[PDB]
């Protein structure tokens, strides 16, 4: 469990951050909210890997939702060639992610679905079709990143550099942009040393989240409400 631990409850994370007066009130009031939390490992890549793991493990047992998925899912090599990436360079990533999705719908179980997450090998492959997706999404809707985002951002250039590497950290364009690609509603909850009140935000405004995660010293962990 070296990529994505098994549960544990919320509480335990006050080890973290010990006789840390900020942290702990924090961290006391999440646990007012969500129940349990697991871990990612903080390598750059760890938005990717926990959107993808936290968002197939609430499809489990749901046909209609994994029927439509898997619908859209189907469509992204089509995304991909819109934005100019080849089908020969994309390929073994594509079929990593169609793979697990298909995993979801057959075996169904959140241990053999936390296996593949966990193995570095396909896990990496499923971060890397993502990275691809997310770079897709922003240069196919340049001028919706600048209207909306920055009227003076040179789109090519943050997508090659800050999106498609391996270990890239990723701020508001990239949750963004993923969320809207894939149809992923989620929530993330902030935790600084700041001395303010915990907040939150919704991508996009307005929906119910299917995901809850947790951002805190540039990390992102997964939250069960
Ligand atoms: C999401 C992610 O990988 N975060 C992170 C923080 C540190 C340290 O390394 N990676």
């Amino acid at each position: 469990f070296n990529l994505i631990s098994e549960k544990c409850d919320i509480l335990s994370i006050l080890r973290d951050h010990p006789e840390n007066r900020i942290y702990r009130r924090k961290i006391e009031e999440l646990s007012k909210r969500f129940t349990a939390i697991r871990k990612t490992k903080g390598d750059r890549n760890c938005f990717y890997r926990a959107l993808g793991y936290s968002y197939l493990e609430s499809l489990l047992g749901k046909s209609r939702e994994i029927f439509k998925f898997k619908e859209r899912v189907l469509q992204t090599p089509n995304d991909l060639l819109a934005a100019g990436f080849e089908e020969h360079k994309f390929r073994n990533f594509f079929n990593a992610f169609y793979s697990v999705v298909e995993l979801v719908e057959k075996d169904g179980s959140v241990s053999s679905l936390l296996k593949v997450f966990n193995d570095q090998s396909a896990s990496d492959h499923i971060v890397q079709f993502l990275r691809l997706l997310t770079s897709a999404f922003i240069r196919n809707r340049a001028d919706f990143f600048r209207h909306f985002i920055d009227e003076e951002m040179d789109i090519k250039d943050f997508c090659t550099h800050e999106v498609e590497p391996m270990a890239t950290e990723c701020d508001h364009i990239q949750i963004t942009a993923l969320s809207q690609a894939l149809s992923i509603a989620l929530q993330v909850e902030y935790v600084d040393e700041m001395d303010t009140a915990l907040n939150h935000h919704v991508f996009p405004e307005a929906a119910t989240p299917s995901v809850y995660l947790l951002y805190k010293t540039s990390h992102y962990n997964i939250l069960y409400a």
